[PDB]
């Protein structure tokens, strides 16, 4: 009934034009995580009941309700997917695939989905053995599958879900636990044929190489794309962030003084041939698993940074001040700075720290970032004092956009991280080859944040705090709300001008998906993943006053009462 007369989803659809439907990961191609319905607001939200809800798969649960007229999407862990009605609660159809034994891959970041992918009548995904795949959206049946290499024993995968642009699946990858790096496909939407492929580290004598201190090509590990792809339609620039290099020590990189270009890099690309059209790189001689891949907003906005913002870290030399700009902005590593830029050129506007961080020493005015000589991991064994953590700050838990308020909200933790290198040798089974005390930043109480910045002068308007960590999406809305759960396992909604909390409910374990919202015969949902993820195992035991729980993953939707 509810898949009947499925439409095919077009471009309109994915750049958001519909706001009673979510059909991508944050909304829209731009990556704003709001949803413009606003029969929910403040002056009701107390009254949302849980109207229906289903159990998912076991494992990390970092996924999204992806909703597109009544029906729900849903990938789960282990590469179950599903339709669901999104009125009822009734399972429509199941995918289930078949997996080697879960020992065989050694890569476990991917049996955990973020998003699948809508185009057309397919439901598109990245399976953990490393195939795009695309399922017909009316029946979950396999339509074509595409080995993209490497997945299982070789370890890459895939964490956040492709996006469709202009008939090319886009996906990025995870290879964290090899001895290589990785990349971005783009994929024929409709023939399952690969396009293009993008790598970052530099080959030997190729551009870059120069940056890497002189280790061997075969050393050089774990650079990869594993955070959201977000687009612009009229640009017509995808946009992405590589990740760093491991293990986290550059002596034990062999990688000392080496700027490591190809990592942590913010690429605006053109989606048909992966031409790259502009790059900045954000956190260069990462000592630190800093991770510059999450998503990064386009938004407009006018330009006019305050030097003197709270953790305002330097303003472009030729900042368009006064002016209104298409811009990429947002917070894209784990260190916590906002950046902004000009979304077509890449020229530099500003950058704002958040969180407490000393990686970076200072970012000039052409956004040329200095690292803290004295974070730089030079002794095995000895603790350096960290700040933010290898799970911030940020990680891959979204921002949201208001554009009521032009107000850029993003959930943090105010954590530091007495971290050392360890005294044997890395291989790549050993990641960073760290092992690390998780603490609360200095003179906080509370671990969990939720901080909204003023995108035209980089001010912070309000910040929430909380006991526990956060560590789950926000999902903003035109009735001025913004959603978020958090290892104390409420899911609560804050006043979005004041940051004040007015409304929560508890689910029956920590709040660890993402939120989103859609409407069913004009009645508004809000639909959020739960259950666990590594946050609570991570941050909970710094507040053990918190019961932070994992279990019971699945999918929970509230609507105000008939
Ligand atoms: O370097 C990588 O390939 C990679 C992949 C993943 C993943 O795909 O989930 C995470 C990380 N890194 C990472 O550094 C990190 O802190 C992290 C947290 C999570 C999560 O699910 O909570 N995934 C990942
Ligand atoms: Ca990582
Ligand atoms: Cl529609
Ligand atoms: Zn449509
Ligand atoms: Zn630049
Ligand atoms: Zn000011
Ligand atoms: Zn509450």
């Amino acid at each position: 009934s509810a898949i009947e007369n499925f439409q095919p989803v077009t471009a309109d659809d994915l750049a958001g034009k519909n706001p009673a439907n979510w059909p991508i990961l944050r909304g829209n191609y731009q990556g704003w995580g709001y949803s413009p319905l606003d029969q929910i607001n403040k002056d009701n939200v107390g009254d949302l009941q849980l109207v229906w809800s289903r159990t998912m798969e076991p494992g990390s649960n970092e996924g999204a309700a992806i909703a597109y007229n009544g029906v729900i999407f849903l990938g789960n862990t282990n590469d179950v997917i599903q339709a669901i009605d999104g009125k009822t609660g009734s399972l429509i159809w199941e995918y289930r695939r078949k997996l080697p034994s879960a020992s065989k891959f050694i890569n476990s970041l991917g049996a955990a989905k973020r998003s699948i992918a809508l185009f057309g009548d397919k439901v598109y995904f990245v399976s953990w053995d490393n195939f795009v795949v695309a399922l017909d959206a009316k029946t979950g049946k396999l339509a074509w599958e595409t080995n993209r290499g490497q997945g299982v024993e070789e370890g890459v995968a895939n964490s956040s879900g492709p996006i469709v642009v202009d008939g090319v699946v886009i996906a990025g990858s995870t290879c964290q636990f090899s001895g290589f790096g990785c990349y971005v496909t783009g994929t024929d939407a409709e023939s399952g044929e690969e396009l293009w492929r993008n790598t970052f580290i530099p080959r030997p004598g190729e551009e870059g190489d120069d940056t890497w201190g002189g280790a061997p090509y075969e050393n050089r590990w774990m650079t990869g794309a594993w955070g959201q792809i977000t687009y612009d339609p009229e640009l017509d620039l995808v946009y992405y962030g590589s990740t760093g290099a491991g293990p986290a020590s550059e002596v034990q990189r062999g990688t000392e003084g080496g700027t490591l270009a190809g990592t942590n890099t913010r690429f605006a690309v053109k989606p048909k041939t992966g031409e790259v059209v502009w790059k900045h790189q954000t956190l260069p001689r990462d000592n630190w698993d800093s991770e510059c891949t999450f998503e990064m907003m386009v938004v407009s906005t006018s330009v006019n940074p305050d030097a003197k913002a709270d953790g305002m870290m330097s303003v472009g030399a030729n900042v368009p001040r006064g002016e209104t700009r298409k811009v990429l902005t947002g917070v894209p590593c784990k260190t916590g700075v906002a950046w902004q830029f000009d979304a077509k050129t890449g020229d530099y506007f500003w950058s704002k720290a958040t969180v407490e961080q000393n990686s970076i020493a200072s970012i000039d005015d052409t956004g040329l970032v200095t690292v803290n000589e004295d974070m730089i991991l030079k002794e095995p064994g000895k603790t350096y004092n960290y700040c933010p953590t290898f799970l911030g700050g940020r990680d891959w838990p979204s921002a949201g956009y208001l554009p009521k308020s032009n107000l850029y909200v993003i959930p943090l933790s105010n954590a530091c991280y007495d971290v050392m290198a360890r005294t044997t040798e890395a291989t790549p089974a050993d990641v960073y080859n760290t092992d690390a005390t998780l603490v609360l930043a200095p003179g906080k109480t509370n671990m969990g944040r939720v901080d909204a910045i003023d995108l035209a002068t980089g001010e912070t308007k309000w910040s929430y705090e909380t006991r526990a960590a956060l560590y789950d999406p926000v999902l903003t809305t035109g009735g001025d709300l913004v959603f978020v759960g958090g290892i104390d396992r409420d899911f609560r909604a804050l006043d979005a001008e004041s940051g004040k909390e007015v409304w929560s409910t508890r689910l029956p374990g920590a709040v660890s998906g993402y939120t989103t919202s859609y409407s069913i015969d004009g009645r508004q949902y809000v639909a959020v993943v739960s259950g666990g993820s590594l946050g609570g195992p991570t941050f909970g035991p710094t507040t053990p006053d918190v019961d932070s729980a994992s279990g019971a993953n699945g999918i929970y939707v509230f609507a105000l009462p008939e």
